[PDB]
């Protein structure tokens, strides 16, 4: 599975807009994920008690977590497929420490696409969304292969 350079440029052009305010984007993505698929919130021991969107928005720890996730994902995207080193620690923690199935990675990918589609119509038209979907599918395909190497079904 391989993206073209043009596809990577569409991914990186919208990611540059995320980077104007990574914290705010992270909050929107987590709120979308937890509202759409409430079961995913149960995996977060520090945040599973949050009851409403207002509580999620006011959580400084959730905001910091969103920054960590999007910055890690941004570093992966900037490797344009050459992300073996970045995926090692992430696959190990998500398979063995956090126990995050591939289906939940699909759910957060959907939340990312939903938020970019809402916030960034200037850089998230159909071709750009297609490229981002391809990049996230590549990420999940490579994470799933590493999960299997690590002993986790996913
Ligand atoms: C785009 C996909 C994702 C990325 C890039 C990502 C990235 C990260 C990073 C960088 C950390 C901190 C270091 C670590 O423990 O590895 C983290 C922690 C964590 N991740 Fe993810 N993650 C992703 C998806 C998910 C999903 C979908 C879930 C659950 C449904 C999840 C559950 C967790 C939990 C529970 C923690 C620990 C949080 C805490 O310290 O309170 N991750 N993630
Ligand atoms: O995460």
């Amino acid at each position: 599975m391989v993206l073209s350079e043009g596809e990577w440029q569409l991914v990186l052009h919208v990611w540059a807009k995320v980077e104007a305010d990574v914290a705010g984007h992270g909050q929107d993505i987590y709120i979308r994920l937890f509202k759409s698929h409430p079961e995913t919130l149960e995996k977060f021991d520090r945040f599973k008690h949050l009851k409403t969107e207002a509580e999620m928005k006011a959580s400084e720890d959730l905001k910091k977590q969103g920054v960590r996730v999007l910055t890690a994902l941004g570093a992966i995207l900037k490797k344009k497929g050459h992300h073996e080193a970045e995926l090692k620690p992430l696959a190990q923690s998500h398979a063995t420490k956090h126990k995050i199935p591939i289906k939940y990675l699909e759910f957060i990918s959907e939340a990312i696409i939903h938020v970019l589609h809402s916030r960034h119509p200037g850089n998230f038209g159909a071709d750009a969304q297609g490229a981002m979907n391809k990049a996230l599918e590549l990420f999940r395909k490579d994470i799933a292969a590493k999960y299997k190497e690590l002993g986790y079904q996913g």
